């Protein structure tokens, strides 16, 4: 945004916003799992208390 | 397809297309996790049946 205007810049920040979105969707399914896991986990130790 | 002809619509059809198909995919990655969590939610009830 420094080096570039909007007509020229915005193809580059829709590079960024792709793989930036791409890497929290990433982020944010992999947590989806986890949580899934870590709530098995409880429901596990809620059973042995 | 109203407004641009094949070699225009393309690129433009293109957009729609990854972001139609990334949304889908969220969708269903979404309900494969939820699907795992009702699946044990079921497995706990048949067992306390």
């Amino acid at each position: 945004l420094s080096r570039l205007d909007k007509v020229e810049a915005e193809v580059q920040i829709d590079r960024l916003i792709t793989g930036r979105l791409q890497s929290l969707q990433t982020y944010v399914t992999q947590q989806l799992i986890r949580a899934a896991e870590i709530r098995a986990s409880a429901n596990l130790a809620a059973t042995k208390m």
